[PDB]
């Protein structure tokens, strides 16, 4: 099987990718920054867990070109799950990949919306521009790539939008962004990870934009809430944050506090995750692997009720 190295492997979505890679029998590696006295105990725990699972951990800084090239010459696929503050640093990955010359595929840290076909409010557009610059650098180096639009991380957004708790109360306030009829897609993290590993090894997805849009996971905030209320057995106080308020906040709030509201405006008001139809060269992943299936929204919510869903995260 193809050998896979993951940057940001100890991250929120990164850890799912590492486990999926191993589960699909791929020799797995991660390039990680050296630990420090302030390293969160969580980051320390994950590295120990990964090592015990057979993951090869290469410790180093992004600026260590020779170290990165040496490792990349030993693998076939590179997947980056680095966070926004580290997006620009991916240029070092691109340079090490080109120097190595043996890499079959590079998946930059996209995993969101399809940045090349949307234009959100200034605060969000600014961060998206960093990801676009990485894409332009990939194209300039002529590297084999796959740009993944994973759409909404399932557990991440259910926690954010519904904040499930042991004992819900009528007054545990539910916020609806915009009017709530805008369609978006919610995909469970474990599935996003599994499909990403398959996609990275699939020749059909080389040098292509791949979108995770399983038909059963397309939903509006109002539909999601109705489903959640039916399952939770109670009616929540629902409040709206209309388009105008989100726009106003994106302009009046300081940075980076103005980014969250800008992202919510893009996803739930402009509907940038469903305001476009699949293109010719565009690939929808749920149609690719008969052996795989995206967990339905109903299934994702049951995961939360059963108390087996990922915990809240920043
Ligand atoms: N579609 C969606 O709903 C959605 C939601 C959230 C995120 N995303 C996207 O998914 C991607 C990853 O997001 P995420 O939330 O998973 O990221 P995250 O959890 O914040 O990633 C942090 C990870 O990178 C490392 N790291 C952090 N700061 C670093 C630094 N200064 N130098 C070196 N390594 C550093 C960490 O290693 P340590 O263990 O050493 O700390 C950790 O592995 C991004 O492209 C993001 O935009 C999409």
């Amino acid at each position: 099987m193809e050998k896979i190295i993951i940057y940001g492997g100890t991250g929120y979505i990164g850890k799912f990718m590492v486990r999926a890679s191993l589960s699909f029998s791929h020799p797995t590696f991660i390039y990680a920054r050296p630990l420090t006295p302030d390293s969160t105990p969580s980051s320390v725990q994950l590295r120990e867990e990964f090592r015990s699972m057979g993951v090869t951990i290469i410790e180093g800084e992004m600026e260590e070109h020779e170290k990165m090239v040496s490792v990349l010459k030993q693998v076939d696929i590179v997947i980056s799950a680095l966070p926004f503050p580290m997006i620009s640093s991916q240029i070092h990955i691109i340079n090490a990949i080109k120097a190595a010359g043996n890499i079959k595929r590079f998946l930059p840290s996209d995993f969101g919306c399809e940045e090349d076909r949307i234009k959100p409010l200034p605060p969000f557009e600014s961060v998206l521009e960093k990801k676009r610059i990485i894409r332009r650098a990939i194209e300039a180096a002529a590297l084999p790539y796959t740009y993944v639009s994973a759409n909404c991380f399932g557990a991440y957004f259910v926690n954010y939008l519904l904040h499930p708790s042991p004992h819900p109360n009528r007054n545990d306030d539910i916020v609806i962004y915009g009017t709530g009829e805008t369609k978006f897609v919610l995909n469970y993290e474990e599935d996003i990870a599994k499909y990403t590993i398959k996609v990275a090894c699939d020749p059909r997805c080389c040098n292509r934009i791949v979108i995770y849009r399983p038909p059963k996971n397309i939903i509006s905030q109002n539909e999601l809430i109705s489903l959640w209320e039916a399952k939770s057995g109670l009616s929540f106080k629902k409040v709206h944050m209309p388009d105008e308020q989100l726009v106003r906040l994106s302009q009046e709030l300081p940075q980076p506090q103005n980014i969250p509201v800008s992202i919510l405006h893009s996803i739930f008001v402009k509907g940038d995750l469903m305001s476009y139809e699949m293109r010719k060269d565009d690939i929808e992943a749920s149609n690719l692997y008969p052996e795989l299936e995206f967990t339905s929204i109903d299934g994702l919510l049951d995961l939360f009720i059963s108390g087996r869903a990922p915990p809240p995260t920043l």
